[PDB]
């Protein structure tokens, strides 16, 4: 009988206590509420360990990485509980059909100006530039803002085009990532831009760009709803309006619903439902917290109706009407990661803007980063790389949804290759075979149908008809599936290979500029099993998976 709660410090903690308060006065069991730093990254550490809060509070896009996790419980409440918020912020945080925490509510990025020192806010992103350079002249600037955050700067590179996942078909495509694209460029380079025309500087964070703004040193800002209690201390005439725009069109800002998950490991799993549904999400519990600092649009409708008369909150809704809702998919934190890194080099001009979406592009696209072992094994892994499965089909082999593991059907060509293509590069990674009587891994550069017909169902695997892979059959005999003579072409000649051990996992390795194939004993001190060297990589090339008809899957990593 007890309630932890972690919540960030921008938000009203401590109105959040009063609610803690009133739920101990009728149960009489203690409700404490922490603030602690950087509670999103340190949250999985102690979580897991047994030890972390029972209730945590943060924007929706982390929740999947934290339920992926198992960190997260399921929620149970009733039909009549879901009525009270909005279907849309339920959504937010649901992941793989189960919702993993409460949605409170719902920040967006807003447009904060000096009413007294700028009358009328800037339409566009290119207006700002001129006005800076007038306002320069009396002591002061535009625009500052947390640049060092991507949740600031993500607004306007994707407002010509620049976006995260694409979403399609109903699903986030984790390899179709526009970081990179024409449009997230363009927004990127108008604003290092900005920075060497002295117009803003790289090193404004989130404490200095609210100092100037508080002591109208400065024109504008950029924030959230929780950021109007200093500015409403400061005594500013401030008005809080749309986000301006770049090239033409709207700066589109991701959308978050500050959610509550309930710690798996928590003992007072029971106790927190109540608290949160019973107590918090209520109309007298966000006005508590509320009145702390603002939520902004919270997901209760008995409360957001009385909330949606004050016209900031109309300004907050029209930027979230412009952007993006936050995915909340566990690669959420590699492309925050990345962003993170590549609008700080690009601003502090260690790299060019080109450069540093191409390194956060491929940094989220294929190396995630998600001894006592072989030294060069240890070396190929230093160039791992992501992979899943491209459904292309009918081989007959079953693939999980997540497209990362195959195996076969019970009811003849099961056979499968890695969603990504290979043409420059050094790339590794490794595949669970464990339990399974068969199996081929390896380098495939195409089912090439067509090419000629044969190979997919006869299993005949040649480099010379660009398959380099080795093979499990009978649980214990491994082969190596090396070309064969003239005559002899229906046939691949088979080398018996020795592996001391069974390996459970085997590690890939391409270096295509090599024209080398690695394979490795990740079971045995990762020693090497075979090297195909010299081999054509005439074309792209792409990671092989087939089951053998085992029924027992081989997952990738
Ligand atoms: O900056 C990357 C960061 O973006 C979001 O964090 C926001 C948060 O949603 C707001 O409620 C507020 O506290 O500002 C934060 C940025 O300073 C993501 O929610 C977060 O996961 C990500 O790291």
């Amino acid at each position: 009988g007890k309630l932890v709660i972690w919540i960030n410090g921008d938000k009203g903690y401590n109105g959040l206590a009063e609610v803690g308060k009133k739920f101990e006065k009728d149960t009489g069991i203690k409700v404490t509420v922490e603030h602690p730093d950087k509670l999103e990254e340190k949250f999985p550490q102690v979580a897991a360990t047994g030890d972390g809060p029972d209730i945590i509070f943060w924007a929706h896009d982390r929740f999947g990485g934290y339920a992926q996790s198992g960190l997260l419980a399921e929620i149970t409440p009733d039909k009549a509980f879901q009525d009270k918020l909005y279907p849309f912020t339920w959504d937010a945080v649901r992941y793989n059909g189960k919702l993993i925490a409460y949605p409170i509510a719902v920040e967006a990025l807003s447009l904060i100006y000096n009413k007294d020192l700028l009358p009328n806010p800037p339409k566009t992103w290119e207006e700002i530039p001129a006005l800076d350079k007038e306002l320069k002249a009396k002591g002061k600037s535009a625009l500052m803002f947390n640049l060092q955050e991507p949740y600031f700067t993500w607004p306007l590179i994707a407002a010509d085009g620049g976006y995260a996942f694409k979403y399609e078909n109903g699903k986030y495509d984790i390899k179709d990532v526009g970081v990179d694209n024409a449009g997230a460029k363009a927004g990127l380079t108008f604003l290092v831009d900005l920075i060497k025309n002295k117009h803003m500087n790289a090193d404004t964070d989130y404490s200095i760009a609210e100092a100037a703004f508080n002591k109208g040193e400065t024109a504008m800002t950029i924030n959230g709803p929780w950021a109007w209690s200093n500015i409403d201390t400061s005594k500013v005439n401030y008005g809080v309006t749309v986000l301006p725009t770049f090239k033409g069109q709207p700066s589109k800002p991701f959308v978050g619903v500050l959610s509550a998950g309930i710690d798996a490991a928590s003992p007072n799993k029971e106790l927190a439902k109540e608290f949160l549904e019973n107590y918090l999400l209520t109309d007298e519990g966000l006005e508590a917290v509320n009145k702390d600092k603002p939520l902004g649009a919270v997901a209760l409708k008995s409360y957001e109706e009385e909330l949606a008369k004050d016209p900031r909150i109309a300004a907050t809704m029209e930027n979230a009407q412009k952007g993006e809702i936050m995915p909340n998919i566990p690669q959420m934190s590699a492309f925050w990661y990345a962003v993170r890194t590549a609008v700080i080099n690009a601003a502090s001009g260690r790299q060019t803007v080109d450069e540093a979406l191409k390194d956060a592009q491929t940094r989220i696209t294929r190396r995630v980063f998600r001894l006592d072992m072989f030294r060069e094994l240890t070396d190929a892994r230093r160039y791992w790389v992501d992979v899943t499965l491209a459904t292309n089909n009918i081989s007959h082999a079953v693939i999980a949804e997540d497209k990362r593991q195959v195996s076969s059907r019970n009811p003849y060509c099961t056979g499968v290759l890695g969603s990504q293509s290979i043409t420059s590069g050094k790339h590794y990674w490794e595949v669970d075979v464990s339990k399974k009587s068969a199996w081929i891994l390896g380098v495939c550069a195409g089912f090439q149908s067509d090419a000629m017909y044969n190979i997919e169902q006869n299993e005949n695997y040649q480099p010379k008809y660009g398959y380099w892979v080795i093979g499990l059959q009978e649980g214990v005999k491994y082969s190596v599936f090396q070309d064969g003579s003239s005559h002899t072409p229906f046939a691949p000649f088979i080398v018996p290979l020795s592996v001391i051990i069974c390996p459970d996992r085997v590690g890939v390795f391409v270096d295509y500029e090599a024209c080398t194939v690695s394979f490795f004993n990740i079971t045995n001190h990762g020693f090497l099993i075979y090297k195909f060297s010299q081999c054509s990589f005439s074309k792209p090339v792409f990671p092989y998976l087939n089951p053998r008809k085992c029924t027992v899957p081989m997952t990738l990593c």
